[PDB]
């Protein structure tokens, strides 16, 4: 209405400066409730995470982000949290935020609103019998497919959409390759309000994750979440 796809896409940052989605889609993302980047006017980045099914490592990937001190904001998918309910509550824990990633993942804009309700529902649903909370509602689309439709009808169910300004390929299984390629990516692809989109599956991911907090806070980064940066712009 109109429920025209569109898929999340922008040029990478270069010189560690933000990059800048175009005018079109700057002017959707504003009309609704969501965003890609948080305060590009100081030296922060916010981590968030897509876990759609486990491999071995987020265990490790939470015990990097508690060693630092940082919070990750997961956008889980129903699969994810049935098959680990037990890292679903190690999140609610260890003070990180869930995130929704729908409940079967499916493109939403093939959907109704109805339909829509209960793949965003019945995650929040699940996450509750496990952690008996319910942290302020994000929504990230599968395969960041959406349209001003599904913006405007996720917006008037309460949520909040999230997209990203940092992003590799960190999640194929078939060609990990290793620490210094995702390692890399995210010391270039740096910048101020930066909001990054990490996956946990491949090899060495939790390594490269705390090498490259270690030396972004080096720089004089700080990592803050999700949360923060809602309420920080609110003032």
């Amino acid at each position: 209405v109109p429920n025209e796809p569109i898929n999340w896409g922008f040029k990478r940052s270069v010189n560690h400066q933000p990059p800048d989605a175009g005018k079109q889609l700057n002017s959707l993302i504003e009309k609704y409730d969501a965003f890609y980047l948080g305060n590009t006017k100081e030296k922060t980045i916010y981590l968030t995470f897509d876990n759609g099914y486990e491999n071995g490592y987020t265990p490790k990937v939470l015990d990097v982000l508690k060693k630092h001190r940082v919070t990750g904001t997961f956008f889980v998918t129903g699969h994810f949290v049935k098959d680990q309910p037990q890292l679903i509550k190690r999140m609610s824990d260890e003070g990180h935020i869930i995130g929704n990633h729908s409940f079967h993942h499916p493109d939403l804009t093939t959907k109704t609103a109805d339909q829509i309700q209960d793949e965003l529902d019945s995650v929040n649903e699940e996450v509750y019998k496990i952690t008996g909370k319910q942290d302020n509602l994000y929504l990230r689309p599968p395969r960041g497919v959406f349209s001003e439709y599904v913006l405007k009808e996720t917006k008037r169910l309460g949520y909040q959409t999230v997209f990203w300004s940092v992003a590799f390929v960190d999640w194929k299984i078939n060609n990990q390759k290793g620490k210094k390629y995702a390692y890399d990516h995210m010391i270039k692809q740096a910048h101020p309000g930066a909001i990054y989109l990490l996956h946990t599956v491949s090899r060495d991911n939790a390594e490269a994750l705390d090498d490259a907090i270690t030396d972004l806070k080096k720089q004089g980064y700080t990592f803050k979440s999700i949360d923060d940066l809602m309420f920080e712009k609110e003032m």
